[PDB]
Formats: C-alpha cells, structure tokens, sequence
C-alpha cells in the first residue's frame, strides 16, 4: 500500500482486495444508496474511489451522492472525470447539466444537454436531456 | 497523475478554493510552460503543466497542453483520457476528439478511432480539421 501511495498507483493495481469482494462492496454501497442511507453510501463510495480512482461506476456513485447532498460543484467535477473514463457514456454530462441548473448556470446547463442530444446513442437519456432543454428558457 | 489528484481532491479545501494563486500568475506560468515546450524542454514543460493541473484541473487550456505532451511522449491512453476531460468541460472545438482518434489508432483500437474521426466530420465547422479526420478514416 505504501508503495502505491508513493508511486501514485491504485490499490486495485496491486490486487489489495480480491475482485469478488470489491463487487460485493459496490453492491452494498448501492444498497445503502437505494435505501436512503446516504451517510453510509458516502463512506462506501469514498472507500471504493480510494481503492480504484479510475473506475467510472465508483466515481459516478460518489458524484451522485454529492449531487443528492447539493454539493453540485463537487459532483460536476467528478462527472467530468467519469465522462473521460467511460465508454462513450453521456450520462455524466446529463447529470452535469442538472448540477449547472442548480448552480444558476443555465447556459452551461443548456450546453451539457445539447452535447448529450448531439453525441449520445442512448435514446432514453436523450429523451430526458430534451425534456430539460424544453424547460430551459 | 492529474486525474488521480482530481479524484483524491473530490473524495477528501483545495488550493483553488482559497484562490491561492491569482489568475495573472497562473497565466504567466502557462506562458512559461509553453516557452519550455517550444524550446524542446518537454520534461520541464510537463512539470509546469502538471503544476497547473494540480491547481486548476478543470481548465481546458491546462488539460490540452498536458494531453499534447503525453501524446508526444507516446502515453496515448493518458493523453486520450485528458482530451476527453477537455471535451466534457466544453472545449469549444473538436480537436480533443480528433487527437483522441489519433491516440486510439496508436493503441490498436481502430474502431474507437473511426468513431472519433466520424464525430469530427459530422460536427466540426473547421474544414481543415475535417479533411485531416477524413484522411485517417480513409486509412482505417
Ligand atoms: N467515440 C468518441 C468518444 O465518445 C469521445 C472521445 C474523446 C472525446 F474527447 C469525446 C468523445
Ligand atoms: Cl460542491
Ligand atoms: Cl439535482
Ligand atoms: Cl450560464
Ligand atoms: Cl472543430
Ligand atoms: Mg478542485
């Protein structure tokens, strides 16, 4: 672990916890999230992101908790990283648009939702993005 | 790297939150980074761009400079990841997608590269960038 702290590497890189156990921890983090146990979900998603900062779903989980907690800028920061780590997935850009509206930045929000509609292949996501655009003055 | 610093900062105030370095000094450091870069001092330029990306990671100009350095150094995955951050932050052109396409071709991912270059041709209003993208598509 110390070596990974000094070399900047992840705990996942050194197989510090077996993979099936990490799956279980992610499932439990999601259970806490779905049950509204936000404090515990936050601990578990922070734990996961320490373990593997390059895991898009771990990042997205922590970003979602920050958004629920109305830490909108912190959520938007993580969503930008999640977009870069993902597989052509514009869901983090969609949630960034929601964060920008809550930050009273509607032109930034519009740009996010427009990006989703122009580049995403996720039809359900684009429908949602369009509904936000429909509402944005 | 820069991305791990961004994530650690979010997991765990930061220097940016306290305005620890004023905008005019950051502008100067950015200029100094390109001076090193332009002279072939790419290791020093990398340090300066890493410094900028520690202070203000969500700045497209800092991210694009560092991504270019990684691409020149043939750290293609790191470059691609940073280019994508610049796009998500709203970089006002498709050059991050174009250069990601180049990175993906060097990573032996020609289908990912094709999607990048097709996105450029479909959406860029830069006619010269579109010809460059089309030339890659012709070869893939
Ligand atoms: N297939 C293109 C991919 O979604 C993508 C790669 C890089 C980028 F800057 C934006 C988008
Ligand atoms: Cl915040
Ligand atoms: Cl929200
Ligand atoms: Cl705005
Ligand atoms: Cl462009
Ligand atoms: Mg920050």
């Amino acid at each position: 672990v110390i070596d990974a702290i000094n070399s900047g590497a992840t705990l996942k890189d050194i197989n510090a916890i077996p993979d099936d156990m990490m799956d279980d921890i992610y499932s439990y983090a999601y259970d806490f999230y779905n049950k509204g146990r936000i404090e515990e979900a936050e601990v578990f998603f922070r734990f996961l992101c320490i373990y593997d900062f390059y895991n898009v779903d771990y990042i997205m989980g922590l970003a979602a908790i920050y958004q629920i907690k109305e830490q909108f800028q912190q959520a938007a920061d993580l969503y930008a990283v999640a977009f870069a780590l993902g597989k052509n997935d514009y869901t983090p850009v969609f949630h960034t648009g929601q964060c920008q509206l809550r930050l009273k930045a509607p032109l930034k929000a519009k740009e996010c939702f427009e990006l989703v509609i122009q580049h995403s292949n996720d039809e359900k996501l684009k429908i949602k993005a369009q509904s936000y655009l429909d509402a944005i003055q």
